[PDB]
């Protein structure tokens, strides 16, 4: 879990907002996982949606829901590597 | 509400919905569809495709975000698989 870009560990969740608005509606997809501050047992998916902060609960597929997250952030990396041409 | 997503599909079986997804191969990475489960009556599957080999995901009041996730995964798919 931690040996992935997406996870950020202890991230709060004010910090976790700020992360992904960065770029405002343009961040659209951004997204990072991290371990819920209020809920310690349980992570959060923080994401961008266009232009909003979003937060949702992720509460025996760890691995798989991993290889989800992964594929998920390919993407991203994808828009960060390929950018469309002005 | 659900429904009305593109990423939704409704009663697709699991195999059906592996058919899908793996069409194209490891091509299609990250290719996904939202499903209702036919062994678990009251949930959905998350049936997608990591590196062409298909994979099931099992699936509060958090439903609405989770769609808007969803939809955020489905926009960026159009340039990852251009």
């Amino acid at each position: 879990l931690s040996d992935y870009p997406w996870f950020h560990g202890t991230l709060s969740r004010v910090k976790a907002a700020q992360l992904v608005l960065a770029g405002g509606p343009r961040s659209h997809g951004l997204f990072v996982i991290r371990q819920s501050e209020t809920r310690p047992g349980e992570c959060v998916l923080t994401f961008n949606f266009q232009g909003k902060a979003k937060h949702l609960r992720l509460s025996g597929q760890c691995h798989v829901q991993h290889l989800w997250f992964q594929s998920v952030f390919d993407m991203l990396r994808h828009f960060h590597t390929h950018p469309i041409p002005l």
